[PDB]
């Protein structure tokens, strides 16, 4: 193949020629984003009961819901909160790989089918379904600076002119308004509606009778009489619209005439729908939407598309209005792009420089130069071919799998230019030559490393997803490196190539090349030395060789492992829960004692603060609150001191001074999508009716043993805790002896306290909701109730108090289930230095002392760890046994492949060494790198080994042969580590945005290729000879 | 449709729409009529069951589950004033007109409003001159639009969509088709002289 | 209602969250004064149809909610859009016993 | 080059498919009163003042292909096949020219 | 209900939407004695039951708001299931404590 | 998918009564598993055969 396109260098160029064009075809054509799909695919059902208790929800809607959820491809787990604002979530989790548009369709219609055995209230509301990955691009707000507009206010402006251009802006996907459309509200006034024995029960049919769309029809319709010849629809009214038409949908009139209006018994104005949700920018009431990027999108290009649609939009804003850009991805996705190019440029400079220095020749400088773009762009084709897309980890795969292009390249030309000048060959001729040489091994080494990568590819789950963007990224490059190395580059250089005179290694040039020509000859014959040296006193080294192992592996334990590295997105977050009892303007102050606080004294790192009242992360409802912290760019606040991770340990201080609202500040989880990164989770469940109480005496039990655990730590339950709540109890024989119905008074107390949705108006052309409630100062107390009548068999009010009676309980203010049955959610992780498999060792067992009736079931991450767990080591043996198997036939042996496999340890020591060293973790991107630096240390092995039983085979001594295939080597080797060292430094020293990972992947491969370029040049020959000598 | 009744290449040119039409706006009250007559809304059925054919359940007929509809005489239902004959209740038992309560007139309103990319606008079809193609058709259409009162513009749609695609493409079809036998003829004959002699 | 409400109320609506399908060519909806709309979807050829159905079903139902009361309770229509008849199979009586 | 710019573009070439189509569409506000009269002449001044092309005439009276209602009516023209039909004249292009 | 109550409130206000369904083979249906109803749609050799059911649906949604409220409030099953019985899991008691 | 009952239901039977055992009454899947474990054996006579 090699001897074939060295005589066809142009059908060589062709190829290339292609592969660039498919590639940069490619290159625009495919997504970018930050993330592939990391999480399971997950479906959230969602609907709010106006009024209702986390009991009714989930009594009413969630468990029927439940009951219809199955008979659905692919279905992991489903789990469920019902909460006290009466919204619940059902989210439907399946397997990595469901089509979510499928998993989305499965999940509605059986919701469909459950419709119509919820109550007619929830019915009406509607009940959403959506896809929940919550991996959203960035965050608008739309925030009124002065005072003018309320959060309800800007949120019908975000859906009335915002919205649907924000929907038609290219790359836009799904998104969520923080709010509304505008609902018609009527306030019922208790007293002013008891004066004309009226109830709020009448309000509502009146509501209906004078708010209906008349259907009427048409004026010579179908059949008609025999001529007419004029036909023509005849429109009636349509629904009301404006709050005064509202006012005067008239109830009853008085004996002496007088008509009773609406205005007379409540006030009427447009407002929220729902108003459980508060949030503030800065202080200032806002709204804003959340937006995600559509299948296929460029995270980019979309990012700039929105703030155009937006700013087209400014002008005409209302005054006080305005737009604003918290939370945005594009900052990190933008600066991992360029920090990739950047470092994919400098390592082919590089590679020029250490061509130059080494081979003193500009035409052998060239050859790197055209090849490894080759192979970059190839790479991107191969990638869109199989379905992936340009981000983060396929990023850093192409970083990683810089050392492997890099090296192909210069081996190939490295050692047709010591061919002519060892043997004076013309370069045609060294070329083949060195392709007879080279080429099986390096059909070789493809194999080998596909048997090292591949297998990261089957992890399952969602840490398999991760993997799988670096696996498929690197063995592209790595296999079209092959394939160039084998096509283009020997063509290359047959083509591009002057002579040598037979002997010339330069050390008359004089000058800096003569020193350097001179000083490396020497340093050559040193090490020739060293290496004969050793093979003369193998047993010490041997020996030594035992205890590098030993060392890596004491050192592995002992190491930090984690999930990924500690990055700083912009953002720090921040969980306010006050009392249970606290209203939400409690709770409201808590959160801005933080804003003044975080915006003035924070200044240095804090840009603006997003608060929000009844809702949280564990929770809603109204003592739930919390801050979303930004942060200004990374560039404009520097040193550890305004670090999220140091900032944080500030803001955690001031707000434990917090004895009266518990506050928590935390950075972010690696990927948001994902959640909670390292630590556990799961849910103690119900499975035999054994009842809410005796389920918290589990938790409970649960939580005070896990804490005498040290094994564990920072075990909280995710949920709520039980909240006082006031019963009303009604005694049915005063009611009913008062001539009192119970229907009245069930339609009383829900169309007054809870709230009813009636009808629908129409507001400025589309259509919005009636609702009706009880004006505020009259659902304050529990006196407030004695305040509202109910109007009997004849026509007397009958005041709440005279039937009706409280008494202060308990009740949960948020119900969860998972899978079908009650259950409890608990966090926590591992005691410091313990692996999360150790924690649900420890968890397993304290499991054991619940009640009776009482399971549990991992979920999240802890469910996926505890399959993908057991896989690991299947792969691993797998990978061994075919690179094993490779070598066997490469070598023609069972026993020399034994002399390439123990560099493995010679390279992993300096990576665990530098990253230990430096305080990192044995995260994802040190595995990967892990594996890269053990890549091209197996690579410089397989060559070492391959030419000394070449030699040897051509009728040469054991040790002579080693001597000199090491000599033959070491140029190469020693070129493509100094190339690809320096070319990772950046990455190793960077700051900034994405800097957490450029150093977890700089750290350790500037570790591990310094190990194993100055071990393996040693032991390697050890080895070789050392399984020959047996 | 003026300018392409005129315009020389163009034939056949129509609209898809309905300019508008008569409209009876049957605006009521409640005042006047709650007075001495209905509470509520008693004869919002009484309008939509006799003009308006109302479907009340199904029966079945030779076999087959089949509507029963509900609609008043034709006769009950022609004209304006037509309409008064029907008489609804009242409170008291008694028997309330219509047109104590009546009040209908003439509007006009669109029977058919379009909308294409989310903005209101109306389909217009049309035919090339005898002995013209589609694409000069298009080339005077492109023309006969530019008189229009800027806030309306144009979009091309269906078999014209397909056209206007159609001639963007052909440029990198010849181009990219021109490439490949160049290379494919440079490759399986090792040279830049015979692909470059082919393509001239 | 008028084809001025069926527009304002419905139509409008749905369109809103056809926006963003996969492989989306254009959108066209006409809304009459006899209650009735219709909204077309179009997409680019390769567009699997069983697909484009299922994700046009998956985006009305978010409409559904804001739809008046009168529609989310009726039961939305949702095909495959062919603009062609294959044939019409008529029937014609010949002795004058049935009429159409 | 020159020679390229003075070609005109279509997209597919006129066929002759045996078949026609009527577009009727009285001014609104009318009935199948006039509509249907409107109609039954151009199926006449079409099935006997031309039946060297023509074949059947199925025609119809509320739903065309632009809207409802009964200022609205149509026509399926079939023809007879193509070797009953000389050139010219009995085309399509020709048999809705003068037929237009 | 009577057989003849499902057939003529259920299973045939059903079936007559059945109709616009890719791959269709054959509908059958069963009312009986007890108030349960089938309808079974089986279709072509090759069809992606997914879509199958996605269809099915979607044409049950039309006739569902005709169905009795009580039929609606029972909750209707869509299931895309092979016809044999795989197995049957029992539960027996003990110490005899425990019903039917 | 009758291992996953089967698991299904050993997942639940630590929560079930006292005076209560599930059973297996009409169960399709052991003619498979006894049909291939069946050609298995013949598989091996044959290649002894041989
Ligand atoms: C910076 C890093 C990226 C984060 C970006 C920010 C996140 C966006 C938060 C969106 C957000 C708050 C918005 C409020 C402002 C918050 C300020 C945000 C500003 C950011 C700078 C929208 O909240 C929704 O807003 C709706 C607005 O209408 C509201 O509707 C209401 O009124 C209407 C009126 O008519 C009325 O019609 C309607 O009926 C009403 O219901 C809903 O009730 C309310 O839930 C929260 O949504 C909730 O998210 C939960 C957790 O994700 C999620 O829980 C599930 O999924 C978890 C997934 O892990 C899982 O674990 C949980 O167990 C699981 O339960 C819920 O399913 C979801 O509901």
């Amino acid at each position: 193949m090699s001897k074939f396109f060295i005589d066809r260098p142009i059908f060589a160029w062709v190829i290339a020629l292609v592969i660039m064009l498919a590639g940069g075809l490619s290159i625009l054509s495919l997504p970018v984003n930050q993330y592939p799909a990391i999480a399971p695919p997950a479906i959230a059902v969602q609907v709010s009961y106006p009024g209702a208790s986390a009991e009714t929800v989930q009594d009413t809607v969630v468990q029927v819901i439940e009951q219809q959820m199955n008979g659905i491809d692919n279905l992991r787990y489903i789990s469920s909160e019902s909460n006290s604002d009466g919204s619940m979530t059902i989210t439907v989790t399946f397997e990595q790989g469901t089509d979510p548009d499928i998993a989305q369709v499965q999940v509605q219609n059986k919701l469909q089918l459950a419709t119509p055995l919820l109550p007619q209230e929830v019915q009406r509301q509607g009940i959403r379904v959506t896809k929940a990955v919550k991996n959203f691009l960035m965050v608008v707000g739309v925030v009124s600076t002065d005072g003018s507009m309320t959060k309800e206010d800007l949120s019908n402006y975000i859906v009335s002119n915002i919205q649907d251009p924000l929907s038609r802006t290219k790359g836009v996907g799904d998104f969520q308004v923080f709010g509304s459309q505008y609902s018609m509200r009527i306030w019922l006034d208790p007293a002013k509606l008891n004066s004309y024995q009226l109830t709020p029960g009448d309000v509502s049919s009146a509501i209906q009778a004078q708010n209906v769309q008349i259907s009427s029809g048409q004026l010579g319709g179908l059949p008609a009489v025999k001529g007419q010849q004029l036909n023509a629809t005849i429109i009636g009214k349509t629904r009301l619209q404006t709050a005064e038409q509202f006012e005067n949908i008239l109830l009853k009139v008085n004996p002496d005439g007088s008509q009773v209006r609406l205005k007379d018994v409540a006030d009427v104005g447009l407002g929220g729908q729902d108003y459980s949700i508060n949030a503030q920018f800065n202080g200032s009431p806002a709204s804003g939407i959340a937006i995600k990027l559509a299948t296929g999108a460029n995270a980019l290009d979309t990012a700039k598309a929105i703030r155009q649609t937006i700013a087209n939009l400014e002008p005409f804003m209302p005054q006080g209005m305005k737009v604003v850009y918290p939370y945005d991805t594009t900052p990190v996705v933008s600066a991992s792009i360029h920090e990739v190019v950047k470092t994919l440029g400098e390592a082919i400079l590089l590679v020029f420089l250490v061509m130059y220095l080494f081979l003193q020749n500009f035409r052998a400088t060239l050859i790197p130069t055209i090849a490894v773009p080759v192979v970059l762009l190839g790479t991107f084709g191969v990638l869109a071919a199989f379905g992936f897309s340009i981000n983060t980890l396929t990023m850093f795969g192409m970083v990683l799998a810089i050392g492997l292009l890099v090296d192909d390249a210069i081996v190939v030309v490295e050692n047709v230019e010591r061919v002519m000048a060892e043997e004076g060959l013309s370069p045609r001729e060294a070329a083949r030559k060195s392709m007879g040489q080279i080429q099986g091994a390096l059909v070789g080494i493809a194999m080998v490393l596909s048997a090292v990568f591949l297998p990261m590819a089957f992890f399952g789950g969602s840490t398999g997803v991760i993997y799988r963007q670096f696996s498929i990224t690197i063995v592209s490059a790595m296999a079209l490196s092959v394939i160039v190395a084998l096509i283009l580059t020997p063509a290359l250089c047959a083509t591009m190539l002057k002579p040598i005179e037979k002997g010339d290694h330069g050390e008359h040039k004089g000058g800096f090349f003569g020193w350097f020509n001179r000083m490396f000859l020497s340093t050559t014959h040193g090490y020739e030395r060293g290496v004969a040296s050793i093979l003369k006193h193998r047993a010490p080294y041997l020996l030594i060789y035992v205890v590098i192992v030993a060392g890596m592996i004491w050192m592995f334990t002992r190491i930090p492992t984690a999930f990924l590295p500690d990055e700083d997105q912009g953002v720090l977050f921040a969980q306010v829960q006050t009392p249970p009892g606290s209203s939400a303007e409690r709770t409201q102050v808590v959160v801005d004692s933080m804003r003044e606080y975080l915006l003035e004294k924070e200044s240095s790192s804090v840009s603006s603060v997003f608060t929000v009242t009844g809702f949280n992360f564990a929770g809603r409802g109204q003592s739930s609150g919390m801050a979303f912290i930004m942060l200004k760019p990374w560039e404009e606040r520097p040193g550890g001191e305004n670090s999220v991770f140091e900032l944080a340990k500030r803001a955690q201080m001031h707000f434990f001074s917090f004895k009266d609202a518990m506050v928590f500040a935390f950075a972010p989880p690696s990927v948001l999508e994902l959640g909670n990164a390292t630590g556990f989770d799961l849910f103690l469940q119900d499975q035999a009716g054994v009842g809410h109480e005796v389920l918290l005496q589990a938790r409970n039990k649960f939580l005070m043993l896990a804490a005498q655990n040290p094994a564990l730590q920072r075990v909280r339950p995710n949920g709520m805790s039980d909240e006082p709540q006031y019963k009303l109890e009604i005694d049915d024989e005063k009611a009913s002896a008062l001539g009192v119905s119970l229907a009245d008074i069930n339609s009383t107390v829900s169309i007054a306290w809870g709230s009813s949705y009636v009808n629908d108006f129409i507001d400025r052309g589309r259509v919005k909701r009636v609702y009706l409630q009880g004006r505020p100062d009259a659902r304050m107390n529990p006196d407030d109730l004695s305040k509202w009548y109910v109007r009997n068999d004849k026509g007397e009010m009958v005041p709440f108090n005279a039937f009706a009676t409280g008494k202060w309980e308990y009740g949960s203010p948020k119900l969860e289930r998972y899978n079908g049955v009650p259950a409890m959610e608990i966090l926590g992780e591992p005691a410091p230095g313990l692996s999360s498999g150790d924690a649900m060792a420890a968890v397993e067992e304290i499991v054991k002392q619940l009640p009776k009736g009482v399971g549990y079931s991992w979920t999240g991450l802890s469910y996926e760890e505890r399959l993908s767990g057991s896989q690991a080591p299947a792969l691993y043996a797998l990978s061994l046994l075919v690179v094993f198997l490779c070598l066997a036939a490469l070598y023609e042996s069972w026993s020399i492949p034994f002399s390439v496999m123990l560099v493995v340890p010679l390279g992993v020591i300096g990576a665990l060494l530098a990253t230990s060293m430096r305080g990192l973790s044995n995260d994802v991107f040190f595995q990967v790198g892990l594996l890269t630096t053990i890549g091209l240390s197996a690579k410089n092995a397989i060559l070492i080994v391959e030419f000394a039983k070449e030699l040897h085979e051509q009728g040469k001594g054991i040790v002579e042969a080693a001597i000199e295939a090491c000599r033959m080597r070491l140029r190469p080797i020693v070129m493509t580590s100094l190339a690809f060292i320096l070319g990772v430094v950046p990455l190793a020293i960077s700051t900034g945005a994405g800097s957490g990972s450029q150093h977890a992947i700089g750290t350790g491969v500037i570790g591990g290729m310094v190990t194993a370029t100055v071990l393996a040049i040693f032991w390697v020959p050890l080895f070789y000879v050392a399984v020959s000598t047996l």
